[PDB]
């Protein structure tokens, strides 16, 4: 459409270059649902800019979720003031978002307690699961084995409630109201 929703290809190498590996195998997450399979970033996005949904807003978020305000204003120019201007409008879930949004307040002994938790409830985790993956990823593993979704949280709630880590706990069904409810509330008498 116009220059506020489409990338450049150049440039987009260029940026995917100042991502870490962190924020790579993270990024691809935000987006397993549309670019099923993919590996690469890349991998990802030469999928989404195909299938015409890698937009540019879309787009802003995965980087505002990367939580970069820097390369937000030295690329974008957009500072964190003009960067909220334009959530949802992309492919990305509310749930997504959180599972990132979460797999950065757990550190490595927390996250390595979840590890070697998964694999209790399920034997069959620690055939996908090296104390050495991110939270993102332990997180679709549960995903495969029916333990999380965007509507069932509970399992990893009190996993987290666990580890004493309350705020999570909280942060995790704080969600589990805005979803469960416009989702069922507002999409309901209308």
């Amino acid at each position: 459409s116009d220059s506020k929703e489409v990338p450049s290809l150049p440039f987009l190498r260029h940026l995917l270059e100042e991502l870490d590996s962190h924020e790579d195998s993270l990024l691809l997450f935000l987006c397993h649902d549309a670019a099923p399979g993919c590996t690469t970033v890349t991998q990802a996005l030469c999928s989404l800019s195909q299938q015409r949904k890698l937009t540019l807003a879309a787009l802003v978020e995965m980087l505002y979720v990367l939580q970069r305000m820097d390369l937000l204003k030295s690329r974008f120019g957009l500072s964190k003031e003009g960067a909220e201007q334009l959530l949802g409008t992309s492919f990305l879930t509310r749930y997504r978002k959180l599972m990132v949004c979460v797999g950065e307040e757990l550190d490595s002994s927390e996250l390595r307690a979840l590890r070697l938790f998964a694999c209790n409830l399920n034997p069959s985790l620690s055939t996908a699961l090296s104390e050495s993956s991110r939270f993102v990823e332990l997180v679709l593993a549960l995903e495969n084995v029916g333990l999380v979704s965007p509507s069932s949280v509970s399992v990893l709630a009190d996993m987290l409630r666990t580890l004493r880590r309350l705020d999570l706990c909280q942060q995790l069904v704080e969600y589990e109201q805005q979803e469960q409810a416009r989702y069922r509330y507002c999409y309901a008498a209308s």
